[PDB]
């Protein structure tokens, strides 16, 4: 997250870190057994880390649970990043508490202008490189589909939306991928892609979760 703020420990209780020896992507806890992330974050050997603030220090609220199964969306295209969503099942159920909590799925799509909270452990610089240990947060609005399409000609599908600031300076970034965009208490987006990070006229692009609720629910119900 570039241009954001330190969230505070366990203030984003649905945020998870995906770990394969090292943090590599975010995700969102949606029930005791299941995490939502980006399909481009797929790899084997995932350990889901819940209850994290500093990802390099054991602070006392963590739950580390190996994944048993990951399910990339049936129509994910890694070239275009269309349908950039996956589900990860935990080998054992998380113990839910005030610091480790699911986030609700939406019931309708969000609208341009809605404020959302974007979070992660990704790069905090737009030119350089600095990775934080504690979780970072950014409040940002959803942008109109027309401004999103104009910013990225030929690239924005109906399964994507833009959020952020056309002026630059405030965005998600590498290492935030897979993490949440939450608006009014609902998971509306997944950190997906962008041109660099925090660049003028290049807002962040996010997977449009509302399009996937049926698939998420039916997948959980039979897995
Ligand atoms: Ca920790």
């Amino acid at each position: 997250i570039v241009g954001g703020y330190t969230c505070g420990a366990n203030t984003v209780p649905y945020q998870v870190s995906l770990n394969s020896g090292y943090h590599f992507c975010g995700g969102s806890l949606i029930n005791s057994q299941w995490v939502v992330s980006a399909a481009h974050c797929y790899k084997s050997g995932i350990q889901v880390r819940l209850g994290e603030d500093n990802i390099n220090v054991v602070e006392g609220n963590e739950q580390f649970i190996s994944a048993s199964k990951s399910i990339v969306h049936p129509s994910y295209n890694s070239n275009t990043l269309n349908n950039d969503i996956m589900l990860i099942k935990l080998k054992s159920a998380a113990s839910l508490n005030s610091r480790v909590a699911s986030i609700s799925l939406p019931t309708s799509c969000a609208s341009a202008g809605t404020q959302c909270l974007i979070s992660g452990w990704g790069n905090t610089k737009s030119s350089g490189t600095s990775y934080p240990d504690v979780l970072k947060c950014l409040k940002a609005p959803i942008l109109s589909d027309s401004s999103c399409k104009s910013a990225y000609p030929g690239q924005i599908t109906s399964n994507m939306f833009c959020a952020g600031y056309l002026e630059g300076g405030k965005d998600s970034c590498q290492g935030d991928s897979g993490g949440p965009v939450v608006c009014s208490g609902k998971l509306q987006g997944i950190v997906s892609w962008g041109s660099g990070c925090a660049q003028k006229n290049k807002p962040g692009v996010y997977t449009k979760v509302c399009n996937y609720v049926s698939w998420i629910k039916q997948t959980i119900a039979s897995n």
